[PDB]
């Protein structure tokens, strides 16, 4: 109805406080996930206050009507929040409780350069926009965060659910404005990717590597360029579920790497079958047997060099 | 209106029961359901007592407003359900009957490790928060607990539809609050498994050992590279439909295993070429006669140990 | 407001009708369809009688408020009915006529035994709920009931709508219900599956048999496997459409049959090429003309056999 | 509040117009379309006639309310349109102007037997229902129909959009009803399927045809199997950007007549070869000349005779 | 309630301003993204003017109701937004600050003639229609127009977000209407593309391009043909993200030139084993050598000429 009157100069502190009960569809396309949890307000106003010896009882319950409450938004959500207020005390000195349950679809940008085994960290961002007459800020309750003992999300592991206690005063719009800063800390199960992804392209390598131990032309081109089908629907399989990235990956550099040994082997036997035209078996035959060793050193080390690079 | 008045500590007591009519649209992927059933409540309210003989009837009927209504929520759900109120009477003890019907989607965690052939249990959660004049506790009321016999879940038989009679009662948010749980037992059909995978599987199988009865190089190369191009379409199609799991499920242990299997007969056939060109000629048909035996054994074996460690 | 009281104990009489205007969107996998209808009812409430002659008028226009309206609900829908009053008349007697638009999805299982050639029949179930001190029962009005000529489902072809007159009275928690059905009966277009899908695959069936006027392995094998795996896409391609089935439908049957036909042959050409090794060619001779013939006279009786089977 | 008072027992005529502004989201699946555009309303009310001297006005203004405006509503739309008045005024003598805008999705069967080069008619009707103290019928303002500029359709040229002057008054449950149909016209641009979908198939077809200038028969064989099954991967985006409404069609007698070709050719190379084993070499080289004019001039000739058919 | 009355003949002048937060879902199929903004306004309204010194405060707050509030509406949106007022100011002159916050979603068309290295401009329009005793125009406040530094769209580059100063005034259905123009200007993000579809392209296209130093028509022939299968898919997997195009585009161009270098391999492969049959294998090597050298310069050279051309 109205904001409470400053006594002299002070402004009104509200501290606050979420409880996550679940958190579930995370995207990876859309990098957006839904919430659902607990919302804890706390202020001071001294117009409700009352003689608990005259009034007989201790705690006051309101209604959402005929009482004073601040306007607390969310930033970074695609639509407002779907709540509905459980309940609101008032203690006799004036301090007013309020608890709302909510659930919204959240906005956050997530990182992939080390995609099959990376580690995100989810933004909640809480605004409050002060009025003519009051200036409004916010505050941290540490014994109103936490979450719920059964929240999961479908591949990821979650480790902990903090906020950062310092608020950030700024001015939008000509007027002044708080804001928090929740964060959510996960990680990625990377050991079903391994025996799903990583092993097969492997075994697929080396049946298409198996052709230097050969003398004939069309079997290696058969060989060569089937695994390279195999190798194009496995790269579309893989890079079908993940957004365009705007730098470099791993998976990328991966890929990529995988088509030029690809390319290299073609030239190989090309080269060897050219030479053996031309009556020249002894150059073929020292050429495809530095190509058996050549190949998995290079394969190795090429691997060794890009996780030390992305990874240290 | 307002919480009925105890007598001097007694808890108030609301009995509860769901009573299913359609649940539908389980997805693997999301791990959610939707359902649609009533929901009866019954307490006692001294307020509204009266005698039967004076006013002449034996159940009076009241509008939602004007008479206080314990709120009751789902946990898991994405959204609040939404719901209308059928029928409110009223005894002449005071005892009230409520019903509802209400639709909503439940979020459910899944278990893919027997996926072919797994069971399920589907759970509902019912929670009360207590207000501070009074502690409200739930109960159980078996006889109106059950499911439409036209209930149709697309590939799936229903077993039960039980509750479990004690509730779990702790403190969140410094208050006391009651939970039940709602617990739907469901069991695959795995016969249209067979024909659609595993039988076409075992058939490209059995197509690609055909190449032990072969000594052209070519053809042999063309049948393996062929039937693994196959393998790879199949295995695509089937994990359209599985989401991720963080642990060792069945199906992944097969394919998994199947890729092995075509690397060794890979690197059979290319043995074979290679002492038969080496002018010796005996030491390849020793290991094509072997292999001939050894391969199916092994498979047979393997898959057995599989079965037994999966299931047992 | 309040039910009308009965003489001694007639139950009240509302006749329905539902007139249809628009049917679309006939999902397969999730089992589903979209109406959009009209909605009769008329019942008696001698409460709202007039006399004509000092009214001056004949029929009295109530809003949908002040006026006692029954409550009818649908059975298997997904969420209520999105309905809007039209018109409400009052007889001088006090008949009322009632009037409405609606649209809802409805929920009805499917069949598909005989999936490219099989006839379906929708159902939509209206139910009313008896109040405490009135019974209430449905009947049908016949000259309300039918559907629109411009009608219009995707590869569908309408055939009737009507309703069953006696409706099933039972007693659901602790209250008498009276259930109408409504049907709807629908047959497929079946003509478009011809060119698109079954000839094609009969033309590659042949192609694979082509592969018994040759003795060349390299080629016979590269016809049998390129051909199969040419099966393979028409046969996800088909897959892709119906949903997952309890029992053996007509299209499995065929699938399994022609895997099983790609199958024997890779062993007769297996067995022919064997024989050939060894030196003894008048065997496979006989053999591959014995096959020529053996192969499409039995793909014929066994598709005689199957056609028999699930069309009678 | 009332329908204006009957005037020598003559229907009440009303006049219409919609100016479009937004036309999007064509989906030709569900054959709907979603729309955004006003609504002009016209008609007499004795009552509201007003002196203009006296009160010293030009024009009056009335709330939506304590005004009586006749219901009209679309008979092919998914749900009630989203309407919001903007202005209603009435001139100095009894006409009343009525303005609004709305947004809806409609719906409107699509034919698609020249799918590539076709056009369509998408249709818009309103209806109004007689009351029981009065009748009324529509009428089209000239002036009131039009299209904004900016109207744009992802792959559509718009052509015009006019309405039929003559109503159809028509007894429906008892009440008579009056339709105006409103038409706009479009055309699909055919230009970028050309060198997206037609030439590709006529290369690839080439390239299995070049296998009449060669004798050797695995080269034959893979060169035609080869191109059938990259007809088929082509055909798989084909039947991914195309409309997945099931029908006869042009694109489908093109690619039934492709498949036709293949199985052709397959059999002349099988013929081929057989007869150049039963060395009768001059039987081959006869049929492989003639059939090397013989393909491209049927093949000219069936395309002829099917454009000519279904566009003419 | 009413508007503001003018002095003599000024009409009403509103300014404007939109301050962005947060925009995302940028659909290039469907040509719509999502916005989430502030909006500002200012009027003048001598009706509500007063005297700090008699009222003893500076600033007076209002709700929504019980004043009069310009309707502005934006043009290319699919719905109406969804608005909530934050403040509502009255300075002592008249001068009132009106601030909303809302989310919409945008139709803006797409230019696709250069889709990889491509840049679009995005359009918001605002429109106020004049009332029948005021003219009303909109104007553009420089101070209240920006965007926050936390925007982001993925995989584009946000340039700036400007307005034009002058409205476009013109008369609608007999009313005067204002109309802004709110553009933003974004660039795409070009690198990603490289690695992952041109030079996978290119070694492809090599690979092919290898078989000029053979002599062998069987593996000429599995090279070219494998490597049109591989082509496709890769085009494909292009075209998944990509809507019809009315007018040719760069990528279009270059997919065909491919196709038409493919079909040229085959007839000079064909070519050079018919040479040979006929016993000149003089013509054959010339032919041969002279495509080495020929393929490589004229597709270098029809590349530049393309880049040319669509990027002069
Ligand atoms: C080759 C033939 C044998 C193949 C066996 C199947 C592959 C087994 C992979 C096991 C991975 C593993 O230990 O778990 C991954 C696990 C992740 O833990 P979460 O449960 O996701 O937390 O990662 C680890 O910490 C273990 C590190 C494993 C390294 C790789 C092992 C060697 C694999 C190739 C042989
Ligand atoms: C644009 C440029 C790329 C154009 C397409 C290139 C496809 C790959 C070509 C393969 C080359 C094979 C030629 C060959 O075998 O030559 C052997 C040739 C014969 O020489 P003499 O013994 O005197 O006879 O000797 C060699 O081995 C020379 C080295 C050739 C292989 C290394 C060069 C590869 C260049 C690829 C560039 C791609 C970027
Ligand atoms: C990682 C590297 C991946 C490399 C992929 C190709 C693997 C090798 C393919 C098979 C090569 C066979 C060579 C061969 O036959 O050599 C003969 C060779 C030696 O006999 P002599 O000539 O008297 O000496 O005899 C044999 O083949 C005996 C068996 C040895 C090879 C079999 C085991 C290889 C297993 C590789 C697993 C890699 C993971
Ligand atoms: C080879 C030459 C034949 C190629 C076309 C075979 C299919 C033609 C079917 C046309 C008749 C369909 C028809 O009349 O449908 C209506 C009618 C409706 O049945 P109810 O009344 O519900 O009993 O359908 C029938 O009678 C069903 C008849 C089933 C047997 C014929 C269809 C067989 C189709 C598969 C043939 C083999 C395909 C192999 C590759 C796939
Ligand atoms: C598990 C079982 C399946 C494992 C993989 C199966 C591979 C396919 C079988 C290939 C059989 C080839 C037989 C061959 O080449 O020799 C023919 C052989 C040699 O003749 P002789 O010298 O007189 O002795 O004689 C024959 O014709 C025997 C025919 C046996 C094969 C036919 C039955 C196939 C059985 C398939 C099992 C699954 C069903
Ligand atoms: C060799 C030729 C290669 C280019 C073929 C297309 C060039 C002609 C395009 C012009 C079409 C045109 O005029 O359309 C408008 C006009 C509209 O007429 P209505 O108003 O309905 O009377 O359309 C027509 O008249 C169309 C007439 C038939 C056009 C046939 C075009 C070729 C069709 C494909 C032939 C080859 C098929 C190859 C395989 C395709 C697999 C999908
Ligand atoms: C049941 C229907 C499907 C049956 C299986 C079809 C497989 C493909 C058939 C291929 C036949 C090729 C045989 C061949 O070339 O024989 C040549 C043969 C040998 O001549 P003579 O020395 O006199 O003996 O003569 C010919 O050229 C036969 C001419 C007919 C062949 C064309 C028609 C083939 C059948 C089409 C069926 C379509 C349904
Ligand atoms: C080896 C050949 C080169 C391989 C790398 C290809 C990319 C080279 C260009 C990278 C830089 C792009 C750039 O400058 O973009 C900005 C700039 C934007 O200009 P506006 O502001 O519109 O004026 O873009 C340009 O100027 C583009 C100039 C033409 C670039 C041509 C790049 C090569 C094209 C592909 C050739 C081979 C095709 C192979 C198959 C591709 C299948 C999709
Ligand atoms: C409808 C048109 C499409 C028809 C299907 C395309 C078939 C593919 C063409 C293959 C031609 C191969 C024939 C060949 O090499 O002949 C060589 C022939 C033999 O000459 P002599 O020794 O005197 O006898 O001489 C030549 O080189 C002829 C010229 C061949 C190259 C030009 C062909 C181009 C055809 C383009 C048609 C499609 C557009
Ligand atoms: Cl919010
Ligand atoms: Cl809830
Ligand atoms: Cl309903
Ligand atoms: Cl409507
Ligand atoms: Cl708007």
């Amino acid at each position: 109805v109205s904001p409470p009157p400053p006594i002299a100069d002070e402004p009104l502190t509200v501290n606050t406080g979420i409880y996550l009960i679940e958190c579930y569809s995370l995207d990876d396309k859309a990098e957006t996930f839904k919430v659902n949890a607990f919302l804890s307000l706390s202020w001071k106003d001294r117009r409700l206050a009352f003689d608990p010896v005259r009034s007989g009882v201790r705690v006051k319950t309101y209604e959402p009507e005929a009482i004073w409450i601040p306007e607390i938004r969310f930033v970074n959500v695609e639509n407002a929040r779907d709540a509905d207020v459980v309940d609101i005390s008032v203690s006799p000195d004036g301090t007013v409780q309020y608890l709302e349950r909510f659930s919204a679809r959240v906005l956050s940008p997530l990182d992939f350069r080390r995609y099959p085994f990376d580690s995100q960290t989810l933004h909640i961002y809480l605004i409050v926009r002060s009025v003519d007459t009051r200036n409004i800020v916010l505050a941290v309750d540490l014994e109103k965060v936490g979450k719920n003992d059964d929240v999961f999300l479908t591949g990821w592991d979650i480790e902990s659910f903090t906020a950062v206690v310092k608020p950030a005063n700024f001015a939008l719009e000509d007027r002044l404005e708080s804001k928090l800063d929740y964060q959510l800390r996960i990680s990625r199960q990377y050991f079903s990717y391994i025996p799903n992804i990583i092993l097969p392209m492997l075994f697929i390598l080396f049946i298409s590597w198996t052709a230097f131990w050969s003398t004939s032309y069309e079997a290696n081109v058969t060989l060569v360029v089937s695994t390279l089908i195999a190798h194009i629907a496995f790269n579309i399989l893989v890079e079908t579920n993940l957004p365009k990235t705007p730098a470099m990956t791993y998976t990328g550099a991966i890929i990529f790497m995988i088509y030029l040994f690809y390319f290299v082997a073609v030239i190989e036997v090309t080269v060897q079958h050219y030479l053996k035209v031309e009556s020249q078996p002894a150059r073929a035959a020292s050429i495809t047997r530095a190509s058996r060793i050549a190949f998995p050193v290079v394969f190795l080390l090429a691997n060794i060099i890009l996780a030390f690079l992305f990874f240290g």
